[PDB]
């Protein structure tokens, strides 16, 4: 088939920066190339058709060019809402093939995570499990550490965390750590602590509560 | 343009099950529909072209049916290699619209969400806007439904959700539903509720707060 080679695999640039992504077809595909934008968790959206025709409704900062084997896509000045994975697709023939994609990540200033800790719900305890939740809100970069301490003893392999994709409004992340103990182990202890270390934190922040 | 609506948005199933997704167009598009498969972090792959033409190389457990406005896709026996997100796309005319997608995932121990509700801070209300958040935490499968009620009335068109994509999928989700109201509207009501639904919950868990 026609192989589509996209580059780079991912990249980070500041808002206002020009972004250029390229695609090459294994063979001359004339001008039959489309560019899609895939926001996190959404269906892909067409931005550019036939190598350079900008779809109506798409911001003018997007543009494509080239023909034959080499093609390129450009974002004049990167904005928070451009956070997505861009794909090029050749439509010279079936099977319509896509390139690997390119994750663009917005670089921005360091933001300190504002943190909260939430004790298990009595309704949750009734199921045989207690989940203590620790929330790290609006931070940058993503590299953040969250260590659990139950009665001063460090925890391991009983924590699970979900971090969000970079926010399209302010380019920050939010993370949620969850300590899961059986109702028995939970009742055996009093102090539940969550130690969050981040780059915008001079010293590790510790949130905690005393069991009822 | 032509709007494509898929169904369901996600589904959990065990290896060997017969799976069926649907896709309906806002207007007759003949057989001009493609069905893609997208593994996490991969570019979509065309599986079916022209409504029911299996692309050379795809396994026969995959089938397509439909014409005009109602289409469907079927997997005779779900195989572990089929766990992914599927899309339909119409190519009757630009902008080559893609449906929302249907995430097909494996059945596992049902994990119920611990919902939390956060009211707007005074600093934000200063801005003239009011956003009340409702976090669904650490759940599974992804199928969940957050419903907002203000002074016991059902709201619509004023909330936004962002599901945390799970990376290394022997995991769980987190979902935020943000209801934005103008300051004046926010101060015109008392009770703000968020009623979530999930298969882990025996009954819809309604979480709320009273302005004040």
């Amino acid at each position: 088939d026609i192989q589509m080679t996209q580059s780079p695999s991912s990249l980070s640039a500041s808002v206002g920066d020009r972004v250029t992504i390229t695609c090459q077809a294994s063979q001359d595909i004339s001008s039959y190339l489309n560019w899609y934008q895939q926001k996190p968790g959404k269906a892909p959206k067409l931005l550019i058709h036939a190598a350079s025709s900008l779809e109506t409704g798409v911001p003018s900062r997007f543009s494509g060019s080239g023909s034959g084997t080499d093609f390129s896509f450009t974002i004049s000045s990167l904005q928070p809402e451009d956070l997505a994975t861009y794909y090029c697709q050749q439509y010279d023939s079936l099977p319509l093939t896509f390139g690997g994609g390119t994750k663009v990540e917005i670089k921005r200033t360091v933001a300190a995570p504002s943190v909260f800790i939430f004790p298990p719900s009595d309704e949750q305890l009734k199921s045989g499990t207690a989940s203590v939740v620790c929330l790290l809100n609006n931070f940058y970069p993503r590299e953040a550490k969250v260590q659990w301490k139950v009665d001063n003893a460090l925890q391991s392999g009983n924590s699970q965390e979900s971090v969000t994709e970079q926010d399209s409004k302010d380019s920050t992340y939010s993370l949620s750590s969850t300590l899961t103990l059986s109702k028995a182990d939970y009742e055996k202890h009093k102090v539940y602590a969550c130690e969050v270390t981040h780059q915008g934190l001079s010293s590790p922040v510790t949130k905690s509560f005393n069991r009822g």
